[PDB]
């Protein structure tokens, strides 16, 4: 010790790990005082420089605490983890998280579509074409009978066909769309796994009550909807003690829209141990996700284990 | 990259680096704005085993940023605690280094107190006096003693009334002019400078007991909201701390006493950056000048990130 895993280990062994059922147990965890999620805490660099943004998670059940920190330098992003045994106070690994942090992010989002979407939903659209949306692919495709399953991103119109037949070659009933528009008709799930900063999506703008997920983190109050749409949702999110003060769309309905927090019905803790209200579709559903150091302190944790 | 260094180089690297300089222009640079320090974060284990706090701080002008994670974990047997530092570039994002800092911690912890020292005391104090006898209170003894012509240095711990010979010779050979002493009362007497460098969860020093006004400075920060002075007796110094933005709300007697005594953090009449940087006010000594030290992860960056320099 300490064992420093690049790029390259780490995709191998994040291979050879099974992401989900390792959060489902986490957020049990998280829900039952095994485990405890600190809020994430951004750091400025002066003179416009950038950011970093450091996030915290403690597992007790296995025995290691840790800390993801993830730099925006001006457009450079990174991701290290560096876990800590609770028992001697040493460090167990130092863990570069580029990718790790795709996984968790994609897989945390699937098990609030396997908790929150109907069951017998069939109709699923994905908004955004890089990493993060083709996992998020990966991780729902799986969980419910889709008979359709539409994907758009600006790119798309003007793009190599042979990129298309990566993402074509994801899921055999998906088909690349042409509009937002599009892609969202008759949807029953709508997984928005967007860069942008601001709306790419008016839910009360959709044919019927569909399940909307958003990830966008990465720009001052990023949101993927319109902040007031959330008065008209039935909101849940990742966790209900952090991520309503850090959230984008959260912040600026509470100041401007006249929102409250108080008005989220659920969080994946509480969802996965049932003590979470599941929701009609009388109103859309949104689920926001920003990132949260437990899914991070527990992908590093796997690689150890298997390191060792 | 990124090179693990473990304690022993540690030790080496430290003692090729000239801490007091690296941390005089580190606050100097605070006081500037090139360089950042967030607030300090503690992070409670579940079920008592213990906690954790971690450090930050950006040295923009040496192009890096960093966490310094300290955990204290509860054994039976005792207490167990660490301290690690992970520096990261400010260009690439890259780890540069990781490195064990408890020994780092212990310099930077003595060296901070010491530019209090010579910022705040008398140019022409010649008493000192020491309590505590741990390595921190050692490491101050070493940073704070060409700082002024002492005449006489005294420390004092419960330990010593009955200890080693020898160990006694180990810190009596730090200085020439250092004698031991039977009570913290006698230790204090006539003192001009008085670092209170103890483990104490509670006062160790009334101020208000002391046969003249001295400079009294104070490390303790194992325990919750721990204090080395009555918190009351705030209202009756000329308070100082390391940084004005943080220390006052996690720092034990300044929170208990802007609690129950009426103390408001605006009182606090100077900090680290702002008396290096000519815009603090140096105090008379009407009233005894007490000086706060939490520890402040800009000094934990600032050392990591001169090892790397050397390991480089
Ligand atoms: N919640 C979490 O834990 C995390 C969240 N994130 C967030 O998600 C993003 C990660 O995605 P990633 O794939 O890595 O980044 P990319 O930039 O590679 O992909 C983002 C995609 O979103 C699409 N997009 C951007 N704007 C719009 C719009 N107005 N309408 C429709 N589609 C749009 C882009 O399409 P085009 O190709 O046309 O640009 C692009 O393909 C980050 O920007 C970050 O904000 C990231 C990491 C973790
Ligand atoms: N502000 C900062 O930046 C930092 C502060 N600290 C604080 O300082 C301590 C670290 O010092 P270190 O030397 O390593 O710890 P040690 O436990 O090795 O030494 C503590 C010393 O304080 C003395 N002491 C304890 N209680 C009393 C009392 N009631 N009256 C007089 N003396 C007393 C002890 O004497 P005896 O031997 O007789 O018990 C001992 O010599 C930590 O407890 C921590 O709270 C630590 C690191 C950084
Ligand atoms: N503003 C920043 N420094 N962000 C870094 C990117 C954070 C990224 N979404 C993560 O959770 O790893
Ligand atoms: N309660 C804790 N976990 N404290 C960690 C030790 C703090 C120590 N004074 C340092 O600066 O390294």
């Amino acid at each position: 010790t300490p064992h420093v895993i690049q790029q390259a280990q780490a995709r191998e062994l994040l291979a050879q790990i099974d992401v989900p059922q390792i959060l489902h147990k986490l957020f049990r965890d998280l829900a039952a005082g095994l485990a405890v999620q600190p809020a994430q805490q951004l750091v400025a660099f002066p003179k416009g420089a950038g950011d970093f943004i450091n996030y915290l998670g403690v597992l007790a059940e296995d025995g290691v605490y840790g800390v993801k920190t993830s730099p925006y330098i001006v457009p450079l992003v990174t991701a290290w983890t560096l876990l800590m045994s609770m028992h001697n106070g040493q460090p167990l690994l130092l863990c570069d998280a580029h990718e790790l942090t795709t996984a968790r992010t994609a897989a945390t989002t699937a098990l609030a579509v396997d908790a929150l979407a109907p069951l017998a939903a069939r109709r699923l659209a994905i908004i955004g074409s890089g990493k993060v949306a083709q996992a998020h692919l990966r991780y729902v495709q799986n969980l419910r009978d889709w008979q359709h399953i539409s994907l758009f991103s600006p790119s798309l119109a003007s793009a190599s066909p042979a990129t298309l037949a990566q993402l074509t070659g994801l899921d055999p009933r998906l088909s690349i769309a042409d509009s937002c528009a599009a892609a969202v008709a008759d949807a029953d799930v709508i997984m928005l796994c967007t860069s942008s900063a601001g709306p790419v999506l008016d839910p009360a703008h959709l044919s019927k009550p569909a399940l909307i997920t958003s990830i966008s983190t990465n720009a001052p109050r990023a949101h993927e909807v319109p902040p007031h749409s959330l008065n008209a949702m039935q909101v849940f999110c990742d966790y209900r003690q952090t991520t309503p003060d850090a959230a984008g769309e959260m912040l600026i309905a509470s100041e401007q829209h006249g929102w409250d927090k108080r008005a989220v019905m659920g969080d994946l803790p509480e969802l996965l141990s049932d003590m979470a209200q599941r929701p009609d579709y009388q109103r859309p559903v949104f689920f926001r996700s920003i990132g949260l150091g437990l899914e991070d302190i527990a992908l590093a944790n796997a690689l150890y284990q298997l390191q060792r």
